[PDB]
């Protein structure tokens, strides 16, 4: 079912993009985000501990944990074995997309141009990250792409801010945005993380009442 | 013959990009454009009626009707069966390009970066839309690409305006531009459409005397 | 050994991108660059004489000559037969990358977005040109990409200037930059070329002491 990732995208306005450099912060970070209503969590596989951080965050009730920076079929298998509910990649290859479809994995691949979208449509996928959004033309570029691909829906990620997120979310083709601002670099301050998540959780979306 | 699409690109300075939301406007729009000298028409397959609009516009003498937003081999077959003389896509996949070559279809695929051009060259194609032009660096980005791919020629599309079109057309590597400004959104005003087409038809081109 | 191209990238801060329109300038240009310490030379295959210019520049002691604008496996074979030590392409296709790996060719393919990097990683490559850098978001776009692909290292090329080159070179993920400014258009002035190469040779790099 390719509808799975579409449902996940509509659960929350903002999907935190987590880079967990200290594994001891994994549980407090997931707890603070879930407490703010941003329970759909992308744990990027950019760090040595990341699979163990995914297993820790899965222990938080209500956390919907996915793996990010899934670059190939082997990383998808390792993430799926760790119990990830969805998978995010910066871009799309035919090998990754065919493996995710064969494995029934809810993949949310990044796209930057029309050729990336067309490859995903050929694989049966029609939901994508627009990444890195602010470096590939931003909202005006996403609007031109959404105008061409009427059945596709998007999650812009890359340079999104609390100021620009509602502007992206006004577009009916945008289901959510990705961002790292909800977890500031440095030692986690769970009260500030929860407050930023509560604010992002309240963002209005044209696509989701 | 891969030369077919190159000839089509040189016929008119501007190729209208048509989004026909009301099929009753198809004939008056094609008639007004042809009367202005912009007879090379891209009817995007973004709307339910679009194949029927293509059949209507083919009835206009002098209209050279193509299909746009051709995303896959099946859409190309449906457009070719409707009698389209050429085919436009926002991007290029190997499956679409190999099918167009096998079917002898005059395809004008979009490209946004060097990898897209190299895939097209591998398929035997050397004429592309540069799309969406104004969101992927515009004329300066197209100049860098044309400097690298000396044998390739381009049709920038996406954000082109009557003001910027001559500036793109000064570049000898650019054969034409694509635009939607010639048909304003709303109920067609055939006198205004014809006047805008006559102005675009007069645009000077370094590549075409 | 995929480490070969990484070693080549660290040899000099700047890799001249040479477009040799007059073959008689090939030897004086290579001699002037090597005398300035920019001995890693990319001779683009954009000109009819380019393979003969590569053979001429190989005669200069200390010149490490590569071919640029290598668009397909056949051009790589012609360059490798001419004795090129490395190979540069504006973008990457699976056919070009698989051929370079099979032929043990030190390929430095261009990338513009995450899908291009992921294809290269799938082929066993992790060193790329970021091209054309200043038209695809520049340093901010390269920073977002280097943040995602922690094991990848880059050579930005396209619009780099003596002013911006040190700013790119401050990033530890950047090993070198590509540029054409060291050889100004027109008849070569070997004293000016050597002076510009000596200045670029002195550029500081976070990645290379």
């Amino acid at each position: 079912a390719m509808r799975d990732i579409d449902s996940v995208m509509r659960l929350a306005p903002v999907m935190p993009v987590l880079v967990i450099e200290d594994i001891a912060d994994a549980k407090p970070i997931a707890e603070a985000l879930v407490a703010g209503g941003l329970n759909v969590l992308e744990v990027t596989l950019r760090t040595p501990c990341a699979l163990e951080a995914i297993k820790i965050m899965k222990e938080v009730p209500g956390a919907v944990v996915g793996a990010g920076t899934v670059l190939n079929a082997k990383m998808l298998d390792q993430a799926q074995e760790a119990g990830c509910e969805f998978f995010v990649s910066p871009g799309l290859t035919a090998d990754l997309g065919k493996h995710a479809v064969a494995q029934k994995a809810a993949l949310l691949p990044g796209v930057a141009n029309a050729a990336d979208v067309m490859l995903g449509l050929d694989l049966g996928l029609d939901r994508f990250k627009f990444f890195p959004a602010e470096n590939i033309g931003g909202l005006p570029a996403l609007k031109s792409m959404a105008s061409v691909f009427r059945q596709v829906r998007f999650c812009p990620t890359g340079g999104i801010t609390p100021t620009s997120a509602p502007k992206y979310l006004e577009n009916p083709s945008i289901l959510c945005v990705g961002g790292s601002w909800v977890v500031p670099a440095g030692k986690p301050d769970v009260a500030k993380i929860t407050a930023l998540a509560k604010e992002a959780s309240a963002f209005k979306r044209a696509a989701v009442a």
